[PDB]
């Protein structure tokens, strides 16, 4: 409206047009508009941003500024009164493995990352934010309510820094603030390879023409690879236990070591690249470093898209899968592939799927050692428990044999995340992911629950009695309206997650609509979609159709007993078969005959 196109981060890219490979940045995917879907650009706005000043000031900033004539509730008070629970008994999903949760976070990390304004390296008003809880500029502290236990142990607030935005830092007053997506909008293994040139090259082994990703030179896993350490200090993975001095992993995505099961699936994905490369080199000995890397990178990209679109999305979206992600009818270069700002909140439905513990299992799928089961809060920024406690295999069997948390209207987010979250720089296991989510919704200028209901063609309840019938829950509706006063003011993260789940799904109608739309767009708007004619030969696709997470495990660990359907709740031994019974990835169609 104001500027036709704002852009002062980086301008310079020529598009190869004849390349059979993606760029690292996601530039040049869309031939007409080559910036579309590329990293370090604004998140898309499906609806106009909603700030108290119309431009940048979040709702909740100014004590005397209402939203529609009512004060917005403190994020931590919504967390305390709606999101928390004590009893972990009976909270588990009887039909989703823990891998279902974990694949969600992997997928999320491929698609979106809104970094905190890291501009300010002098910036020691961290102290002003952390120690003194003074709201100002990029410091937007989560203030504790009266009656919060954390007030007795942790001071007045949790520190919270506003997200980075385009055009960029110390802003103007022209059109509304847009937060940055720092990774590629394409489902493209950017979490393995990186979304920028510096990092992508750092991760590569350029010491041999084999197109390998670099691997740890200090630790191994029964001959099997770990990712390189991040050697930059301070290291949060070091902070959590000095004695071990085990740093964080270096992977394509900065968040890889945030929890031990994310690091685990990252390690599996890195292993797969090197596995693929080796079999491609064995198959095509001529192929130089670059062709090996790119052909393996391109295979890993397709694996992620198939597991996500064939196995994962149908058991998230349930009855809504067909209404939003119909069967694929080819690349449409008019679709916007960019991740939307709202999607980055809709996809945090995952937060309610995280259980309170993580288990290491032995070969008989029984407890591994005397501390087999660990509280999740001890596993934030934890790589030492991988290297110095049995490696990947015990944690992968836990992923198969243990269950996700089920979303529950009276048991939303485990206290492991809601009271004990560790944030790098902030020293304590004392943060609230639910409160952060709600504060972030306001930071990003999110429209409220009823704007999104209207967007999705759903009823917009105006009364307690109206909200009760949509939530199918009188008490939850009462607690939300006591805090928010009007359903128009409910933050999209809590409103979306409050809805009962669609038949055969794990999200309610509103999230199904938002996630459905976004996943439709990243498939239909991707020139390198695995099923787009010319990306892969017909034979290559017939082979790719047979990938599975079970096969990924079989090839990249010493786990020989796996389930056929790894996202279902599977119990050992009834639901487990030998790896020999699990279809393989036939790489024979990648045979290149130069004569
Ligand atoms: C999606 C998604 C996001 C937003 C990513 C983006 O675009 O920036 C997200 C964020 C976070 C954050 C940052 C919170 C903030 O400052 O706003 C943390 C600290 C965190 C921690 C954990 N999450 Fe998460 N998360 C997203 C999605 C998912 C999903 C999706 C299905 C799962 C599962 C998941 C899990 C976890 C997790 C598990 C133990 C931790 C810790 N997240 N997330
Ligand atoms: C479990 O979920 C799958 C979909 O993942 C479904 O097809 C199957 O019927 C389910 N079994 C149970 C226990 O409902
Ligand atoms: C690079 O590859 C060679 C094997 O081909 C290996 O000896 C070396 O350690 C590798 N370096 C890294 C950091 O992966
Ligand atoms: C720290 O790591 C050491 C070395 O592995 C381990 O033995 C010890 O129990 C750990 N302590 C904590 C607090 O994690
Ligand atoms: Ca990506």
């Amino acid at each position: 409206s104001w500027e036709v196109g704002c852009g002062a981060p980086v301008p310079l890219v020529k598009c190869d047009e004849n390349s059979p490979y993606r760029t690292i940045t996601g530039d040049c995917n869309n031939r007409r508009s080559p910036a579309l879907g590329a990293a370090n650009r604004a998140l898309a706005r499906w609806l106009p941003a909603e700030y108290e000043d119309g431009l940048a000031v979040p709702f909740g900033w100014t004590q005397r500024k209402t939203r529609n004539g009512f004060r917005v509730p403190l994020a931590r008070e919504v967390s305390n009164k709606i999101v928390g629970y004590l009893d972990e008994e009976g909270v588990l999903d009887q039909n989703r493995s823990l891998l279902f949760m974990q694949w969600g976070q992997i997928v999320d990390h491929d698609l979106d990352f809104a970094p905190e304004t890291e501009l300010g390296s002098s910036e020691h008003s961290k102290v002003q934010c952390e120690e003194y809880c003074i709201q100002g500029d990029n410091c937007f502290p989560i203030m504790f309510p009266k009656n919060d236990p954390k007030l007795k142990t942790q001071g007045k607030c949790m520190p919270f820094f506003r997200a980075g935005f385009v055009c960029p830092t110390p802003p103007y007053q022209s059109l509304a603030r847009d937060q940055i997506n720092a990774v590629t909008s394409f489902l493209d293994a950017s979490l393995v390879y990186g979304s920028e040139p510096s990092l992508a090259s750092r991760l590569r082994n350029l010491s041999s023409p084999l197109g390998l990703m670099a691997v740890n030179q200090e630790a191994w896993d029964h001959g099997l690879a770990y990712p390189p350490f991040n050697n930059v200090k301070p290291s949060p993975c070091e902070f959590i236990n000095t004695t071990a001095h085990v740093p964080c992993f270096q992977a394509g995505d900065s968040r890889a070591s945030e929890q031990i099961l994310l690091a685990t699936v990252h390690t599996l994905l890195l292993r797969e690249h090197n596995r693929l490369a080796r079999e491609l080199k064995r198959l095509n000995p001529h192929w130089d470093g670059e062709m090996l890397y790119q052909e393996a990178r391109k295979i890993l990209g397709a694996f992620i898209q198939i597991i996500t679109f064939r196995d994962y999305l149908p058991i998230v979206l349930g009855s809504e899968m067909q209404k939003w992600i119909p069967p694929y009818q080819g690349y449409n270069n008019s679709v916007d592939p960019r991740i939307s700002n709202v999607f980055t909140f809709a996809f945090r439905f995952g937060h309610m799927e995280v259980p309170s513990t993580v288990s290491r299992l032995d070969e008989n799928y029984q407890p591994w050692g005397p501390e087999a089961e660990l509280p999740l809060h001890t596993l934030f920024f934890n790589t030492w428990r991988i290297i110095k406690d049995g490696g990947i295999d015990p944690l992968v069997r836990g992923l198969l044999a243990k269950k996700s948390k089920l979303m529950n209207q009276n048991k939303m987010v485990t206290s492991e995340l809601r009271n004990k979250l560790f944030q790098p720089t902030h020293k304590i296991h004392g943060f609230d992911l639910a409160a952060i989510n709600l504060q972030r919704c306001r930071d990003h200028g999110m429209p409220g629950y009823n704007s999104w209901r209207g967007f999705c063609g759903l009823s917009q309840p105006k009364t307690l009695k109206g909200l009760q019938a949509v939530l199918k829950n009188k008490i939850l509706a009462k607690k939300l309206l006591d805090l928010y006063k009007t359903p128009d003011n409910i933050d999209i993260w809590i409103g979306g997650n409050a809805e009962p789940m669609v038949e055969r799904g794990r999200v309610g109608p509103l999230l199904a609509c938002l996630l459905g739309r976004q996943f439709q767009q990243i498939r239909d708007g991707d020139r390198f979609w695995w099923e787009n004619p010319g990306v892969f030969t017909e034979k290559q696709r017939d082979s790719l159709q047979k990938v599975s997470f079970s096969r990924l495990i079989c090839d990249n660990t010493h786990v020989t007993k796996v389930p056929l359907h790894a996202f279902q709740a599977n119990n050992y031994p009834h639901d487990f078969v030998d790896c020999s019974a699990v279809d393989k990835l036939d790489l024979s169609p990648w045979a290149s005959r130069e004569n």
